[PDB]
């Protein structure tokens, strides 16, 4: 159990520009959290002369990040009166009040505390954080002095800032930082870090570790990189799934293939990982529609490679998250009643939508933002197809372009950049509530613009394979990877 205080001093001193950024501040910490899965009780309190309580931990909706978010939102600077008057002392007692009573030793305090120290009304702040910690019997006995259960963290507000008292009510431990002035982006950062728990969130799909000191396995922490051995050497990116599988695609590979030929690589580890076996979407057949005018067949172009070894999850490998599946349900910040169709309805809407996929540059790893035309625009997208490399003679077009496809590419909605040769099996990614689900499989292409090309054709569209397209395949082979497919 852990309870989060937002204290904003709404003073004459801080201004409104200033106290705004101060809430956008707040409001980004709340959705952070909660990107972790964590769900703590928020209090929120502004101050001047007196506190303004708009949201206490009692109240059952205290741990609705999105409800309060909206209370923050709402707040206007103006609302606050009596701005003449900073009694921070007051403010603590307000969050005294909140913690005491008319299993608490189980329940963790973290007061965040915006202001600028000028406190001009009340004694010292000082002596209520001596009160908190008594009342929380912290500091009272050796083998439980329960200093983990209070942090107090003071960010100061603004260009003219009284450091020693802001430093005097801040917590004081040991390889910690509790005080950051709020223009201070790397101390806001490190403080994130000091709060929660990365732990308790090594098993969730989607995670990526932000940090500024993260690498690019950091910040791709699901990508695999695969080779195949042969004539011309073959090379694939794929998505980390489950620990025991990575999901890529098909035409990475042929019957001909042997395991030993196929390597992975994972996390920036210098080793690469022996696979078991390579699981081709049943459906899958390159040459299935020659006769069609289609030379090579990429519909069901999936495959689901399964390594020797269970991964480990860990800041560098980590799992995506997969349509229809609990965990992209816990991710979304939906109810445990959510269905297949209502992910659907969020991830892949009737428009041009926003997403992303990953395309290695010389070493390194870069996010290209592209647009699923799944709109009005979605049939010019795939009618495109047309003028594909052998596709000019294909009777009805939809017959190569089939359901299974996403369409990406284009100069409308915007100049979306194209997948390269060697982004295929990649994931086509959408990113939400700051986690990231993975909604293709990066197949092909109808121009080729791979360096990247220095401007593009208005019809240089990509294909990926639709992951609610092929549900009942993965559903079937990842039974036994407690993903919880609905
Ligand atoms: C994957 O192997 C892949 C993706 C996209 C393309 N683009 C084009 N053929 N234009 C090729 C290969
Ligand atoms: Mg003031
Ligand atoms: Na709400
Ligand atoms: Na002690
Ligand atoms: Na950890
Ligand atoms: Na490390
Ligand atoms: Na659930
Ligand atoms: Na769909």
């Amino acid at each position: 159990s852990m309870n989060i205080y937002l204290v904003l001093d709404g003073s004459d001193s801080i201004g409104a520009s200033n106290f705004t950024g101060a809430k956008k501040v707040l409001v980004n910490l709340i959705e952070k959290v909660a990107s972790y899965g964590v769900k703590p009780r928020y209090g929120l309190v502004t101050y001047a002369t007196y506190p303004k309580i708009w949201v206490k931990v009692s109240e059952a909706d205290s741990s609705n990040a999105d409800w309060v978010t909206k209370q923050l939102n709402e707040i206007n600077y103006e609302d606050h009166k009596l701005k003449s008057g900073t009694n921070t002392k007051k403010a603590l007692q307000a969050v005294y009040s909140m913690m005491s009573w008319p299993g608490w030793n189980r329940t963790r305090h973290v007061i965040i505390l915006m202001t600028d120290g000028l406190h001009n009304m009340g004694g010292d702040p000082i002596t209520v954080i001596d009160e908190i910690r008594d009342l929380l019997y912290i500091g009272k006995d050796r083998k439980n002095p329960r200093e983990d259960y209070l942090d107090v963290y003071v960010f100061g507000v603004g260009p003219l800032v009284n450091q020693v008292n802001i430093n005097a009510l801040a917590s004081k431990k040991d390889n910690e930082q509790h005080v950051c002035k709020v223009k201070d982006m790397e101390c806001l950062e490190d403080v994130f870090y000091q709060m929660i728990d990365e732990s308790q969130s090594l098993s969730l799909c989607g995670m990526v570790w932000e940090h500024r000191k993260g690498t690019d396995y950091h910040k791709q922490p699901w990508q695999a990189k695969i080779s195949v051995i042969r004539k011309g050497h073959e090379s694939c990116m794929g998505a980390v799934v489950s620990e025991y599988f990575v999901l890529t695609a098909a035409h990475c590979f042929t019957v001909d293939d042997k395991e030993h030929s196929i390597k992975v690589s994972v996390g920036g580890e210098k080793r690469d990982l022996e696979i078991e076996v390579v699981l081709f979407h049943p459906n899958y057949n390159i040459n299935g529609k020659k006769e069609a005018g289609i030379p090579e067949f990429y519909d069901y172009d999936v495959a689901l490679i399964k390594l020797k070894n269970k991964l480990k999850y860990g800041q560098t490998i980590r799992p995506i998250c997969l349509p229809c599946t609990e965990g992209t349900t816990r991710a979304l910040r939906l109810p445990p009643t959510t269905t297949c169709q209502q992910q659907k309805e969020e991830l892949l809407p009737a428009q041009d939508i926003k997403a992303l996929f990953v395309s290695e540059e010389e070493k390194k790893l870069t996010r290209k933002e592209v647009y699923i035309k799944n709109g009005d625009k979605k049939g010019s997208c795939e009618r495109d197809a047309q003028y594909a490399p052998g596709y000019d003679k294909v009777k009805d077009i939809s017959e190569v372009v089939t359901p299974r496809f996403l369409c990406t590419g284009g100069v409308s909605p915007y100049a979306d950049p194209n997948t390269c040769r060697g982004d295929s099996g990649g994931p086509l990614i959408v990113h939400k509530r700051s986690r990231f689900i993975q909604v293709g499989v990066i197949s092909w292409g109808v121009v080729d613009v791979c360096k990247r090309q220095k401007q593009v054709p208005a019809h240089a569209r990509d294909f990926h394979i639709n992951l609610f397209q092929v549900l009942p395949w993965l559903k079937e082979k990842l039974q036994d990877e407690d993903l919880g497919f609905l």
